[PDB]
C-alpha cells in the first residue's frame, strides 16, 4: 500500500509510525537535507510514484485549516520557498479560511462541496487527469486535465498545526504550502 516517503519530508512535518499519516510538528527535526527533501514547503511525498495505468486512494482530511493535498510531478521544486501551484507541477485541494480549494492558476477556485471527511484520488495517466471525489457519495469535487510527462507522486502538504492527512489503504502559512 501507498506510504508517506520520510526521505522527502519537510523536517517540521511528523509523520505517523505506519507512514500513513502527517501532520505539523512544533519543531524541525535535525535530518540529513538530502536532494529530495522538501526543505522550506511543509510538503512529503509518497515513496511510489505512478508513470501509466490508473490508480487511486483515499485521504482522511481534518476539519480545519491548514492542509492541501493531489499530486505532483516527480520534478516538483524540493529547495527554497516555491509556489503551491498546476505551474510547480503540484495539482491539489486545499483547505483554507474555512474553504475548500481546488487549487488552480491564476488563482484558487473555491469549491462549493459541502463538508469533506475522506476524499478519493483517482490518478489517470492513460487519459492525463486527476480528479478527486468526496468518498461518501463520491461526489465529484475536482478535475485537473494534465499532459503528465514524467512521473507522478501522491502529495501532501500541511503547513498549520490543528490539522492533518491521512492515507487510506512567510507571512501566512499558507506560503509554505
Amino acid at each position: 500500500e501507498l506510504t508517506l516517503d520520510p526521505d522527502t519530508a519537510n523536517p517540521r512535518l511528523i509523520l505517523s509510525l505506519d507512514l500513513k499519516g502527517v501532520r505539523l510538528g512544533e519543531r524541525a527535526q535535525d535530518l540529513p537535507n538530502h536532494p529530495c527533501r522538501f526543505d522550506t514547503n511543509t510538503r512529503v511525498l509518497a515513496s511510489c510514484g505512478f508513470s501509466s495505468g490508473r490508480h487511486h486512494w483515499e485521504v482522511e482530511v481534518g476539519s480545519k485549516d491548514g492542509w492541501a493535498f493531489g499530486v505532483a510531478r516527480e520534478s516538483v521544486r524540493r529547495k527554497g520557498l516555491t509556489p503551491f501551484t498546476p505551474e510547480e507541477g503540484v495539482w491539489a485541494l486545499q483547505l483554507n479560511g474555512g474553504q475548500y480549494w481546488a487549487v488552480t492558476s491564476p488563482e484558487r477556485s473555491p469549491l462549493s462541496c459541502g463538508h469533506l471527511s475522506r476524499v478519493r484520488v483517482a490518478l489517470d495517466l492513460e487519459v492525463g487527469a486527476v480528479s478527486f471525489y468526496a468518498v461518501e457519495d463520491m461526489r465529484h469535487l475536482y478535475t485537473f486535465r494534465v499532459n503528465f510527462q514524467e512521473r507522478v507522486f501522491p502529495l501532501f502538504s500541511v503547513c498549520s498545526t490543528g490539522t492533518y492527512l491521512r492515507i487510506w489503504p512567510a507571512k501566512l502559512d499558507t506560503y509554505l504550502q
